[PDB]
């Protein structure tokens, strides 16, 4: 996260590390058993960490759970990242306090201006490298769909938004990947992709979840 802020321990409770011997993506706790990522962050052999702050400390509220099994989106398409969603299973249910604690889904998809909360361990400098250890927030609107397409010309699908500022600093980055973007409660997005961090004119572009609702749903149900 570029130009966010210190979210505090806790403080975002449905947010989940992703670790495969280090942290490589977030994700969002959705129930007891299942987590929603990017299906970008698809890899086999995934711990989900989650009650952490700091991804490098113990420090007390911690449940480290393996995945049993992933499932990535039927449609992927990893090279223009249509329908960058994948679900995880854990091999046993967390257990929910309120230090961890499941997000709701959308029953209506979010509009521009809402604004939304966008949280994650990825990389808080646009131009040069520095990864925190304790979770980053960031506030940010949801931006019309003309302006996210006038933004990406010929890249933006019905399955994708943008939020964040035009006129760059403040965004998502790498290592944000998979994590929530929640607006009123409701996970709405999953950051997806961008060019470079906090680019003027290059917001964030993040996957739109109350698309997937239905399949989130039924592969639940069946899994
Ligand atoms: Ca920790």
């Amino acid at each position: 996260i570029v130009g966010g802020y210190t979210c505090g321990a806790n403080t975002v409770p449905y947010q989940v590390s992703l670790n495969s011997g280090y942290h490589f993506c977030g994700g969002s706790l959705i129930n007891s058993q299942w987590v929603v990522s990017a299906a970008h962050c698809y890899k086999s052999g995934i711990q989900v960490r989650l009650g952490e702050d700091n991804i490098n400390v113990v420090e007390g509220n911690e449940q480290f759970i393996s995945a049993s099994k992933s499932i990535v989106h039927p449609s992927y398409n990893s090279n223009t990242l249509n329908n960058d969603i994948m679900l995880i299973k854990l091999k046993s249910a967390a257990s929910l306090n309120s230090r961890v604690a499941s997000i709701s889904l959308p029953t209506s998809c979010a509009s521009a201006g809402t604004q939304c909360l966008i949280s994650g361990w990825g990389n808080t400098k646009s131009s040069g490298t520095s990864y925190p250890d304790v979770l980053k927030c960031l506030k940010a609107p949801i931006l019309s769909d003309s302006s996210c397409k006038s933004a990406y010309p010929g890249q933006i699908t019905s399955n994708m938004f943008c939020a964040g500022y035009l006129e760059g600093g403040k965004d998502s980055c790498q290592g944000d990947s998979g994590g929530p973007v929640v607006c009123s409660g409701k996970l709405q997005g999953i950051v997806s992709w961008g060019s470079g961090c906090a680019q003027k004119n290059k917001p964030g572009v993040y996957t739109k979840v109350c698309n997937y609702v239905s399949w989130i749903k039924q592969t639940i149900a069946s899994n």
